[PDB]
């Protein structure tokens, strides 16, 4: 009845406790839903509105994540920005993950900020975008938009990699862009690794595709 | 019949060998490099040269460079690799056209292919040679016509070197199924040139 899943899990920047509340769509106390308030005490007695009200129906991808301050995240990507939640365990962190999906494209998306370096100014792509893989593809889909600016085929990345929090896709030739670069800044120099590891990995991937 | 002439050293000995390029010629025989101890037993006709190599013999004839010599001329021929040392760039470039002018793959690395991995189970150990193709990767084994395996580029999951040491990770498309090929070569400047080479041949078939 409503509340599918409750408890304690934090904010990945201030890293405070919040008590998040998962619910169940009813024909009356409204659509599936993820939301958090001040504390459970406040959520029990009726006595504040949630914080935030999350419907999963406008999340389009859900992700376990990680960076150099959080081991344990959760993100929710809606069209209009990128929510996370900071679990204290990989068990945790799961638990939620499948709940979430229990009741809710992409094998990843990640939110970058798209410099104007190389391609960034050719082909004006600046700002926040989100990088979403597949098994053959990469696109790049602009914040509030429902549709991709650019999709990169996988066979025509000639390299890609990162320095610091930043992360570079070459793109050779024969891309729809054209040859050159795409630059973007992540979290820090961890998330940066990791965008490099699986798209490498997924180019690699390519090879054992008969 | 005399194309090219000079003294170039013996990679390993580094010794002075005074080397003779000569043309075909219906009587004094096929275009062929040699070399003597020095030029005056060519000069004089005192001397048979050390080594005649036939170019008909060498499929392929490349540059290269090693930790120990920077200016190398490499021929290859069905049963060894013959490299002469130049001086400089300049000297390296001079001999790599004179022996083109009198004579399939982009590049040929002998190598020793290793018992690891794929060498084992394909046994595929010992002197081969890695030649490279604008789409693919040969292995023909010394002494050999016919290239034992051909892997396509696409098929390679990774490349990497170690120390003298250099693999070939291919796929599961790959002919020989997935697993790592692991082969030595002379020195750490010859596996991680094998390796930038190759993977810039991965990298420009996205072009």
């Amino acid at each position: 009845s409503d509340v599918r899943k409750v408890g304690y899990l934090r904010k990945p920047k201030s890293m405070h406790k919040r008590f998040f509340v998962l619910r169940a769509a009813s024909e009356a106390g409204g659509p599936a839903r993820l939301e958090y308030y001040e504390n459970e005490k406040k959520w029990r007695h009726k006595s504040s509105a949630p914080k935030r009200s999350i419907p999963l129906e406008s999340c389009f991808n859900i992700n376990k994540r990680a960076d150099s301050k959080n081991k344990h995240l959760v993100a929710l990507y809606t069209r209009d920005e990128h929510f996370a939640i900071a679990a204290d365990s990989e068990a945790e962190q799961d638990s939620w993950y499948q709940a979430l999906l229990q009741l809710h494209a992409f094998k990843e998306v990640w939110q970058v900020i798209l410099k104007p370096k190389g391609l960034g100014q050719t082909k004006n792509l600046i700002g926040i975008y989100r990088l979403c893989l597949t098994s053959k593809t990469i696109s790049f889909v602009k914040l509030n938009s429902e549709a991709a600016a650019v999709v990169l085929q996988l066979m025509n990345i000639r390299r890609c990699g990162h320095s610091e929090n930043f992360f570079f896709i070459e793109v050779g030739r024969s891309a729809v862009t054209g040859p050159g670069e795409f630059w973007m800044q992540v979290d820090d120099s961890v998330v940066a690794q990791n965008m490099h590891e699986t798209i490498l990995e997924a180019m690699r991937a390519m090879s054992d595709e008969f």
